[PDB]
């Protein structure tokens, strides 16, 4: 029952309660004692950031904290904690019980059309809010287990945001767990708003399937040979509508240029209420 953690104002409390772990990260229940609504409180392993880097991430926060939307998971507060012989960053965000699409589609072993219709819209909804921001923010590492329901039948929202600037293409990655890749040009660091399009169409793909695409590679590396050379996941194949195959097909082209904008593919049949 007992609080086992606390920020330096003492506005949130840490309670001994874990949601789950994964990809450097344990989640606890909280509490932002300010308002009484329960909160998740995220340990984040830590690197050694240059002090360059660690400003630039305060600075990022600093942004993204002052930012609400429907569809984008809200983020209150960072700071560094120790316990112990361990030092990590904790982030402080709305809770979401209901776990994230990866997790929905495990459950529920499909998606039906019209849930993909609705959660594709508000995750696009969500990705121009972004990219509508002064300056515009990229997400970077859009997935199906960052994207959080709400409930079973509720509505979306972008987890992760402002994470991805912590794990370039330049850094190296252990071959362990499932292989992670990203928009072509990202691999050489020089990008924009079109790499979330690739990722959500990326994450379209995987909510019409039921499984990751590239899961016939075993590691990162391999998928760069083929993500960079324009060789589709197996799984495009396996898209069994063609208005869904068109449109995930239209954001997941090796050349940038080409793809879809948000507008275009809000403006799309396929998403017209
Ligand atoms: C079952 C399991 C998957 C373990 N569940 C949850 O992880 C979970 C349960 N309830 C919530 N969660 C999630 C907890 C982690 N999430 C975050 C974290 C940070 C940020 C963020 N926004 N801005 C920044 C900035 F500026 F870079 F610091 O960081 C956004 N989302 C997504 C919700």
């Amino acid at each position: 029952t007992k609080a086992v953690g606390m920020s330096n104002d003492g506005r949130f409390l840490k309670f001994d309660i874990e949601i789950g772990r994964g990809s450097f990260k344990t989640v606890y229940k909280g509490l932002d004692t300010e308002t009484t609504v329960e909160v998740a409180w995220c340990e984040l392993q830590d690197r050694k950031l240059t002090k360059s880097e660690r400003q630039r991430f305060k600075e990022e926060a600093e942004m993204l904290k002052g930012l609400q939307h429907p569809n984008i998971v809200r983020f209150y507060d960072s700071w560094e904690s120790t316990v112990k012989g361990k030092k990590c960053i904790v982030l402080v965000t709305e809770l979401m019980t209901s776990g994230t699409l990866k997790t929905y589609l495990k459950r529920f072993k499909v998606m039906k059309i019209k849930v993909l219709r609705s959660w594709c819209r508000q995750i696009l909804k969500g990705l121009q809010f972004l990219h509508t921001r002064t300056p515009p923010i990229i997400h970077r590492d859009l997935k199906c287990d960052n994207i959080f329901i709400t409930g079973p039948t509720g509505s979306v929202k972008i987890g992760d945001l402002g994470l991805a600037t912590l794990k370039r293409a330049s850094f190296a990655k252990a071959v362990i767990g499932t292989p992670e890749f990203m928009a072509p040009e990202m691999y050489e660091e020089k990008y924009d708003e079109s790499v979330d399009v690739y990722a959500f169409g990326m994450c379209m793909l995987e909510m019409a399937t039921s499984e990751y695409p590239y899961s016939e590679c075993q590691n990162a590396a391999q998928i760069y040979r083929r993500v960079t050379s324009g060789v589709k996941p197996a799984s495009f194949d396996k898209v069994a509508i063609p208005e869904v195959k068109e449109i995930i097909e239209g954001c997941i082209r090796q050349n940038k240029d080409e793809r879809y904008s948000i507008k275009d593919l809000l403006n799309h049949a396929f998403f017209q209420e």
